[PDB]
């Protein structure tokens, strides 16, 4: 049958390299017949802050507010904020979640960090216990499509940045695997600003071409060994 | 002399375990005679999103928005938003920057990620050249004071989360070292919600006591080996 894809997109500028990577993914996945949804976080003015406004109603323990405890309960009570609830429906129904973003400080831009913090709540994405291979989003795939300022060479073990896989750990393992996702190999488009027009068009085409057979891919083993070696 | 400290604090609840760690830091560093400032990001409703509103000057290219370029240029003309500008003054003058936060998704809460993204702009925190040991915040000390849900056992090589050092890499190396900070050993207070009240009190006391002698500690070698090696 057909597949559902959610692209969580975090760039301010539609004409950016990120925007182009997002658009070619929509084009290609749409052409295949997939159901495609894009959460364009900056266009949505998506709220990144984890606050008590994320629960509508009386808190369990208002005297000492604990975001995790209160959102866990709100999830069960169906009292989370609308924005969170709407994202959760998209994730729940998705077969594949693609994150499209520029690397900010070896991680996701804060608006996307806020999506992770607020949407992937206890009771929805994981339980304690009920994580990693017992996470609640088991059966789903995730894929990081990241662009960098630094070159591939800088992101090697002997480059000033260390290997690119090193910075993936909190995202792939600590977040996605934790919630039970299987993780498809990352798409890292290095240093588009430095690249020539030809190399840039090539990186966009490579992503589109990869997407043609994305459903045939197997996920990585999201292990310490995969990320760090030895 | 040389004992200005900025605490960048990211917890919603003054009565929280994080709040207590922040407060004992203020108490002890104030007692020493340090100059102490706290940026209480949630109380400030701090903006986490990197947007064009961060520039108060005329955009150089309003047709195609490039956050990096526009903020770099605006920094040099004192044309960044006042919230950023005010944080930059605090960092510029600080001799030590402590980050106090609960671990969210193997990283900082989004509101604190947004402080990093928006405050540490090119021209202020780094330049090219002017990064890693040559970063523009060279000579300053930084320290991560992190609290977790996961237990100490979980954050070992034999545990499900891997060594805690693994998740520090984007923060300590990719952010702090990149901007020229020397990085003091992290303070990780594991699993306060699982600890008894007395055990929590012990963790708070340990931090207060560590701070008595913080100014003469040796920084870590902020290398891949420290983070991922034996
Ligand atoms: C706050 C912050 C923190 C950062 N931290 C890091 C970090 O830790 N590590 C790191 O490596 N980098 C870092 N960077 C840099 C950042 O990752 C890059 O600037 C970003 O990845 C560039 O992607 P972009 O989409 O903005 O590029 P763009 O500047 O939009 O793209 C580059 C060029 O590609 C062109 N283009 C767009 N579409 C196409 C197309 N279809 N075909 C051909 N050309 C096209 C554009 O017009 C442009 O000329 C940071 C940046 C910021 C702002
Ligand atoms: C969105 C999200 C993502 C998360 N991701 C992760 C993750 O990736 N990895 C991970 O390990 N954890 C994760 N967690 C868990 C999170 O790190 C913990 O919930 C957090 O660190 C707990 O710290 P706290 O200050 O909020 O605790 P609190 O709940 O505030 O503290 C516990 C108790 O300490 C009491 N207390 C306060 N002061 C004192 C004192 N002086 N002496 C004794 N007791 C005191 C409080 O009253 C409270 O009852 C995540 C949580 C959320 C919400
Ligand atoms: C000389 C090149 N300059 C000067 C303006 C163009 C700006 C390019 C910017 C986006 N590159 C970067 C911006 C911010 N952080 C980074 C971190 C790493 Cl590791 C590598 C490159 C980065
Ligand atoms: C009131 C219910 N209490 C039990 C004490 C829940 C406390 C458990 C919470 C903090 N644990 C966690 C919450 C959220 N994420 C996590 C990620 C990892 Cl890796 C490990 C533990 C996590
Ligand atoms: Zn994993
Ligand atoms: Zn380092």
């Amino acid at each position: 049958a057909g597949k559902k894809v959610l692209i969580v997109y975090a760039h301010q500028e539609p004409k950016s390299f990120n925007g182009s990577l997002k658009n070619v993914a929509v084009d290609e996945l749409s052409r295949q017949g997939c159901t495609v949804t894009v959460s364009d976080l900056y266009a949505m003015n998506f709220e990144p802050r984890a606050t008590d406004k994320d629960i509508t109603g009386t808190l369990s323990n208002p005297e000492v507010f604990n975001y995790g405890v209160e959102t866990h309960e709100a999830y069960k009570q169906r009292s989370l904020a609308s924005d969170i609830t709407d994202e959760q429906k998209k994730v729940r129904e998705a077969d594949l979640v693609i994150f499209q973003f520029p690397l900010y400080w070896f991680s996701v831009p804060a608006i996307l960090k806020g999506w992770m913090d607020r949407v992937l709540c206890q009771g929805f994405a994981f339980d304690i216990p009920g994580f990693y291979d017992s996470g609640l989003l088991q059966g789903k795939l995730a894929l990081l499509s990241v662009t960098t300022g630094g070159t591939a060479e800088m992101y090697t073990k002997t480059g000033v940045n260390g290997d690119s896989r090193y910075f993936l750990w909190p995202l792939q393992h600590g977040t996605l695997h934790f919630c039970g996702f299987k993780v498809l190999a990352p798409q890292i488009s290095f240093a588009p600003e430095i690249a020539s027009e030809e190399e840039r068009k090539g990186m966009v085409a490579a992503w589109s071409q990869r997407l043609q057979t994305i459903w045939k891919e197997e996920p990585i083993p999201c292990t310490a060994h995969w990320h760090f070696g030895q």
